[PDB]
Parts: C-alpha cells; sequence; structure tokens
C-alpha cells in the first residue's frame, strides 16, 4: 500500500539505501553493478513498486520482488553461466523483516559472520522461528518459541527456569539485535528463560559453535532475538487473549512517524499477562514495556535510542522441579500433574531492562559503518521456598528448605563494526571488520541463616503451600562479580568463481573475571573461522565450516591441584547440503556434523573420595567429548496457501569415559508445524497444526534411601498442536488455539536434584486481535 517518498538523484548505491529506508524493506543489489549509476528524482506518495521502478529509471536495472525484499540486478547481452551467490551489499544490517512476510522462513540473517546472506549462503545451521509462526501458533516467549524450534529441546529446572539444548549442550549464549548478552551463570542471566515476544520480529538460532561473533560462550548454538523496529507508515494493533487456568493477556503495538516529514519515527509496545496454571498455587504476572524511536540526522546517518523493560513476578515458584523422586523409605513417588512443591509465598521474581543507543552511517563508499551501545540490567528477587529431600515420610510429613537470593547486574556494552565490499582478482569481495567491550557486574546477597524456623509439614499428600515465611535473618553472603569481555573480528567472504564462497575470518578475544575468586584471565585468544559454500545447481548448494568457542571456566571447576581448568572449549565440524526453491519463498537443508569439545569439566571420582590437597575438596578433571549427528530442516511455502517449518535431528555425545552423556536429550528428534490459507469463500479461514516427536529419554539418579543408582525413563512420546483463526474484518481477527491435543501426560525434568517436572497438560488459548 501507498507510501510517502522523497529521494533525489544520486550514486544508486544511496539511492538504494534511501529507498530501503523510506519503504521499510530490504534492498539488496551488486555493488560492481550499481557503481557508476544514478537513480532518477522519487517524489511523494507512491506505491512501493511503482516508486520502484521509477527510481532506477534509466539505470538499466530490473527488480526481483521477494516481500519484505527486493533485489536489484542488471542484466548483460553477455551472461556466461550466473553467480547467484554474488557479494550483496544490503540495507538493513539485521537482515530482512519477517513481520508481514506471511512465511515460516526467513529472508537475510546476519546472525552467523554479521554480512547480510541468505540461509542458502551461510556456511551453518541456522534455523529461525519467523514472526508469523509466532502470531500463529501463540508463542508469547522465548520458552514456547524454543519448544517450537526445530533442533531444540527445552527441559525443566524448576517452574521459573528452563534449558535448552542443541547438539548436546546446554545453550547459554544469548543475543539481543546481535549484541551478545554476559550469560556465566544464573546470577548475570536472570530472566533469559522468559523473555515475552511481544517485542521482537523473530528469534534466530545458529546451532553449532558460534564464537565468531559471541565471542565466549558454550557450545550448541546461540539465541539472537531481532527487536521490532518503527516504520515510515503509521500502524498497530492491540491483541486481547485468555486460555487454560485463568491465562489472560494483552498486548499493544503502535508504530510510525512522529514528523510531518518521516525523519523521527518510533515504535511503541507495552504486554500484560497474569496467568495460573495447571500446577497448583502457582501464577505468574508477566509485564513489559517498549520504547524505540528513530532520528535521520541526515538521508546516510541515523541515530537510534531505545529502552525496553520486562518483569517476571510468580507465587509458588520453586527450586529444583515440581515433587521429589523418592519418599523417605525411598519409593518412587506418585502425585498429580497439579502437584507443586513451591510454597505458597515462594517466588523466583526476575526482571530486565535495558537502554541502547546506535548510531549507523553509510560511507558514499557503499560501506557502511555501526556504533551500538548498551546498559542492561538483570535482577532477581528470590525469596524461594520448597518441600526438598526424600519426602513424604511415612506419617506423610515433610520438609521445607527456604534460601533467598536478592541481586542485580549491571551490563554495558560498546560495540563498533565497518562492512563492505572490494575488489581483488577481477572479482567483488566484502568483509566485516570489528570491536566490541562488555563490562557487567554482578551484586547480591544471600540469605540462609533463618531464625527459629520450623521447617516441617504435616501433610504431603495435600501439600497445598499453606506452610508459613520464615526469618531471613540477616545475610549470608554478599556477591561482587565483575566479567570483562574484549573483542576483535575479522570476516572475509571471498567469491572465487561463479560457484564457490569462501569464508576467512576469526576474533580475537580477551575475559576476564574480577571479584570475590581469584582473577579469571584469558588473554589474545583466537577464535578461528573458515568456511566455504560450493553451489551445484540453480537449486542446490553444498557448504562445509570449522568453527569454534570456548568458555572460561566457573570458578569452582579446579582440579588436584586447586588450579582451574582449562577453559571449555570446542570445534563444529559441519558439512551439509542446502536447497532454494520458489525464488527464496521454500528452503531445505540436510547436515552433516560433529562437535569435539576439550576440558569439558568432570566430577574426579578418584580424588573425591578422599580428598588429600587439604587446599581442595572436590576437584574437577578436564576431559574430552564427543557429539555426532546430522539434521534436516525445510521452512516456507510447500504451496500457495501452505507453509510449514519442520526439522528432523539425530544425535549422540560420549565424553571420554566412553559413556553417553546428555542423555536427557533425546537421541533423536523431529519437529512440523504448519498452517494453510484456504482461497475463495473461505479466504478469510487460516488452519494449522504441528506436532512435535522425541524418541527414548533417559537420566540417572541416586536412591539415597536405598543406596543404588536408578534409571528413570521418558519412553518416547508425540505432542500435537492445532490452530486456528478467522479474519471476521478488515481489522479483526479471532483465533483459537489448542495445545498437547492428547493431552499426553509426560515429563519435562527427571533427576535435576532427584526432583521430576511434568510438561502442561492440554491448553486452550483464545484471541482477538484488531489493526488499526
Ligand atoms: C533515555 C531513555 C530512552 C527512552 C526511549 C523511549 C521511546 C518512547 O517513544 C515512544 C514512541 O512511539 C511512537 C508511537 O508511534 C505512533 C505514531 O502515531 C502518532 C499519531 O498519529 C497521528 C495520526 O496518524
Ligand atoms: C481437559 C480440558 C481440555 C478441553 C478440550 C477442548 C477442545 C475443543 O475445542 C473447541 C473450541 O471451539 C470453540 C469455538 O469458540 C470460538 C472462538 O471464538 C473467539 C471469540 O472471539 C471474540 C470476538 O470479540
Amino acid at each position: 500500500q501507498e507510501v510517502e517518498f522523497d529521494i533525489p538523484p544520486q550514486a544508486l548505491g544511496s539511492a538504494l539505501q534511501e529507498f530501503g529506508r523510506q519503504a521499510d524493506i530490504q534492498v539488496l543489489y551488486r555493488p560492481e553493478e550499481v557503481r557508476n549509476k544514478r537513480s532518477s528524482a522519487i517524489k511523494g506518495k507512491l506505491e512501493p513498486n511503482q516508486a520502484i521502478t521509477e527510481l532506477l529509471r534509466g539505470t538499466g536495472a530490473s527488480v526481483d520482488f521477494q516481500g519484505n525484499a527486493i533485489t536489484i540486478s542488471v542484466a548483460e547481452a553477455a551472461d556466461s553461466s550466473v553467480d547467484l551467490g554474488a557479494t550483496m551489499i544490503t540495507s538493513n544490517q539485521l537482515g530482512t523483516i519477517t513481520e508481514d512476510s506471511g512465511s515460516y522462513t526467513p529472508g537475510t540473517i546476519a546472525t552467523a559472520t554479521r554480512l547480510v546472506l541468505t540461509p542458502r549462503e551461510t556456511p551453518q545451521s541456522i534455523t529461525v522461528v519467523t514472526r508469523q509462526n509466532m502470531d500463529d501458533f501463540g508463542l508469547n516467549n522465548i520458552d514456547d518459541v524454543m519448544r517450537h524450534t526445530p533442533g531444540i529441546t527445552v527441559s525443566a529446572y524448576d517452574t521459573d527456569r528452563n534449558n535448552y539444548y542443541a547438539r548436546g549442550f546446554s545453550i547459554n549464549n544469548f543475543q539481543y539485535d546481535g549484541i551478545p548478552s554476559t550469560a556465566r551463570n544464573v546470577g548475570y542471566s536472570a530472566g533469559n528463560t522468559l523473555s515475552d515476544m511481544a517485542i521482537y520480529d523473530r528469534v534466530e538460532v545458529l546451532k553449532g559453535a558460534t564464537g565468531l561473533l559471541t565471542g565466549a560462550g558454550s557450545l550448541g548454538a546461540t539465541i539472537n532475538l531481532i527487536r521490532k523496529k518503527p516504520t515510515h507508515e503509521f500502524k498497530g494493533h492491540v491483541e486481547l487473549g485468555a486460555g487454560s487456568w485463568d491465562n489472560y493477556r494483552s498486548e499493544l503495538d503502535v508504530s510510525g512517524p512522529l514528523t510531518e516529514s518521516g525523519n523521527v519515527r518510533g515504535r511503541a509496545v507495552a504486554a500484560y499477562q497474569d496467568k495460573h496454571s495447571f500446577m497448583d498455587h502457582y501464577e505468574r504476572k508477566t509485564s513489559v514495556y517498549y520504547g524505540i524511536l528513530e532520528f535521520d540526522l541526515n538521508p546516510d546517518t541515523m541515530l537510534t535510542v531505545g529502552a525496553d523493560y520486562q518483569d517476571n513476578d510468580p507465587k509458588g515458584s520453586g527450586w529444583s522441579g515440581s515433587f521429589p523422586l523418592f519418599d523417605s523409605q525411598g519409593n518412587r513417588n506418585d502425585v498429580s500433574r497439579s502437584f507443586n512443591n513451591g510454597a505458597k509465598w515462594s517466588s523466583w521474581e526476575q526482571y530486565t531492562r535495558t537502554v541502547f543507543a546506535n548510531l549507523e552511517h553509510n560511507f558514499a563508499n557503499g560501506w557502511v559503518g555501526k556504533v551500538q551501545l548498551d546498559h542492561k540490567i538483570n535482577g532477581y528477587h528470590a525469596p524461594l521456598g520448597a518441600i526438598m529431600g526424600d519426602w513424604p515420610a511415612p506419617d506423610n510429613s515433610a520438609k521445607i528448605v527456604a534460601q533467598k537470593y536478592t541481586g542485580e547486574t549491571k551490563s554495558n556494552s560498546l560495540d563498533i563494526y565497518l562492512t563492505g565490499p572490494f575488489q581483488f582478482l577481477g572479482r567483488e569481495h566484502e568483509l566485516v571488520v570489528g570491536t566490541s567491550a562488555s563490562f557487567s557486574h554482578w551484586e547480591g546477597k544471600s540469605y540462609w541463616n533463618l531464625r527459629n524456623y520450623d521447617n516441617t509439614t504435616d501433610d504431603f499428600i495435600n501439600w497445598d503451600g499453606d506452610i508459613g515465611k520464615p526469618d531471613w535473618g540477616t545475610p549470608s553472603q554478599y556477591i561482587d562479580d565483575k566479567t570483562r569481555q574484549l573483542g576483535s573480528y575479522m570476516t572475509a567472504r571471498f567469491n572465487v568463481t561463479d560457484d564457490l564462497n569462501l569464508f576467512l575470518g576469526g576474533r580475537v578475544v580477551d575475559y576476564r573475571v574480577t571479584g570475590l575468586n581469584p582473577t579469571i584471565r584469558e588473554s589474545g585468544r583466537f577464535i578461528p573461522y573458515v568456511g566455504a559454500v560450493y553451489d551445484l545447481n540453480d537449486t542446490y548448494s553444498v557448504y562445509a565450516s570449522y568453527t569454534d568457542i570456548f568458555m572460561p571456566q566457573d570458578s569452582w571447576y579446579r582440579d588436584s591441584s586447586n588450579k582451574l581448568l582449562e577453559p571449555d572449549e570446542g570445534q563444529n565440524y559441519e558439512i551439509g547440503i542446502k536447497g532454494e526453491y520458489l525464488d527464496g519463498r521454500l528452503n531445505t537443508s540436510l547436515a552433516y556434523f560433529e562437535i569435539h569439545e576439550e576440558n569439558r569439566a568432570e566430577e574426579d571420582a578418584l580424588y573425591n573420595s578422599k580428598p588429600t590437597n587439604p587446599a581442595i575438596t572436590y576437584a574437577y578433571k578436564g576431559i574430552k567429548a564427543k557429539t555426532k549427528g546430522y539434521e534436516a530442516e525445510i521452512s516456507g511455502e510447500l504451496a500457495p496457501g501452505w507453509q510449514v517449518q519442520a526439522g528432523y535431528t539425530h544425535k549422540i555425545i560420549r565424553d571420554d569415559s566412553g559413556k553417553k552423556v546428555s542423555t536427557w536429550e533425546p537421541q533423536d528428534q523431529l519437529s512440523l508445524y504448519t498452517s494453510y490459507k484456504f482461497k475463495g469463500a473461505l479466504d478469510k479461514l487460516t488452519v494449522g497444526g504441528g506436532a512435535r516427536w522425541q524418541g527414548k529419554s533417559w537420566q540417572m539418579v541416586y536412591n539415597n534411601p536405598r543406596s543404588r543408582w536408578e534409571k528413570f525413563s521418558q519412553e518416547d512420546y508425540w505432542l500435537v498442536d492445532l490452530m486456528a483463526r478467522y479474519q471476521i474484518t478488515d481489522k479483526l481477527s479471532a483465533s483459537v488455539n489448542v495445545n498437547n491435543v492428547f493431552d499426553k501426560t509426560y515429563y519435562t525434568n527427571i533427576g535435576f536434584y532427584t526432583s521430576a517436572s511434568y510438561g502442561d497438560p492440554r491448553n486452550l488459548m483464545f484471541s482477538t486481535r484488531w489493526d488499526f
């Protein structure tokens, strides 16, 4: 629909950038193609496609309309075979916006190397959950998005913290708009498991080893969340929704120009959600606000400032799991899915907030520079009280552990990078060079010395959480941890022939962790990056990448000698084939990957049998582990109204003991989610369903009262979802979502501190959405 343009004649390069902006559309173009060329003037209210061909008049170019992207090209009479992955300069550094694409496959993405590339162009397993996928399945937080993310297994620590695995590993790398956060432990990390989706265009998950832009992190994967941007045309919606267990949500999103010319633009969102739950006596109020303003200092320099806020506020939180596996006499416990061991007042409230500014400049070069500044806060207030231990006892009584942890972590980040193309041996390549700095400071108080508390409860079977609240007494501890990370990085993308692209780069990294433990330091550590993409035909490419990452170890990870283990480190070896159909409306990938870990913390049984250095008392051992597996995935259009996302992932991870590790992550998993838009009489109806399956998973847990190790098994199971929306009116729709249709009763945690957690029983969600 109709847009307000003002782009005067200039370098086609600039004109294309100016365009991408005025139109909220990503423009991809070949730098060597547009180099000596100028646009014709465009002026006024126009439709973005009239507009573009008017602009290109006289330049000899053609436009390929691709949703939220347009790619420009300038055909010759000549053309000796086509260069499908030719170097392309882009107008949005974060990639193609997914909102309004109507699609479940992404557009372009910068998750891997900071270069704007397509999933076919990127030599790494890259899976995205698009904006509309999130709308259709009602994924309102990152837990739901992970649950629907191909290749990811979401398991429960407690009611207020989930765990995400990829490829054998716990993910602990998160980014916001491609700025890594610090996630060292749950101190720094408050509220990552919980981020609301109201403020995001999309979540993008790079699986493998992602040190190139994470810097220091875990193996498995990064999870990168892209914030919603403002727009040149005005628009918004209000949403209301109502679900199982008095789960009520509302959301408001408003976007547009704030001045007559549109040189300042803004977007604002607020979402509030108060829900009870199938678990007895648990509730959770979440609140979120978001504000972003964009200012154009001039057609080629943009300033952005913005803040975000989310408070996650529960009652009846638990510490670890929903109930204890064994009872006092060591039999397995059997309890309703409603069983909730947290106490009534028990709460792990976690809050997050960010203030950020960026500046982005187009060098008349075709180069573009970007400075990113961040202030983030991750805070928690955790008066936890839960039944814990081998309970009930034969007389049905039980015992509560109760501790209190309050704390806050402030981070500041500076990130600056430069991106552009360059000729080498007659051909066009591109480059990112960037540098980064983060300082984050955790401070906190723990309380464990309870004064005059009677922690017994008389009735376990009817546990209600109805126990008193203790006297926390005085702080037992002050936390003071400072982490400081400095990185510099470079990736070059070489267009060697018309079918081969070579990726060469890496990151040098400096990591210091300071405070109440002995200083942890790593200086000048190099993280290599090698990738290659070979085109086979118009449709298929093969690729291979060697990628790396390390994390200095937590400080309690010392050895026999009382020395900290060398950093937890891994390389991902990946080879695969990616296919691209229907002009990038549909994407397929099949990958084989291996992950070699070195220095993986490991108990040290022989020592810990009987410590002998008085210096340490529980030492670890730095071992090796290996992940072997493969992955297949598909996303996008199976047919005109018909959209899917699906994947199959197989893995086994072994450590040096030879034994299987991460045995709770299933060895085999599968996801398919789909919806269909009817045409003709019923073109206002959208239907959808999906399923998720995983094979066997187990834990080894020690039965203390009987003194034996037992295996606990979750037999393979399916989860089915269904979904329908009807667009009653131009401005108004009603959807229903039904989740876990066959009410499969299954487990999301067995073994975490000898406890267990059930996954959600059948739940419904109803909602209307109104678009102004
Ligand atoms: C130092 C702290 C930084 C705070 C940044 C917060 C920014 C909050 O700004 C909110 C901007 O939202 C703009 C909403 O856009 C709506 C546009 O409609 C304007 C009225 O329309 C008139 C006719 O269409
Ligand atoms: C163990 C409990 C699970 C119960 C399972 C029930 C499954 C049945 O699904 C039926 C849903 O159909 C109800 C249709 O209601 C229509 C939704 O309309 C939305 C209202 O929009 C309001 C406009 O302002």
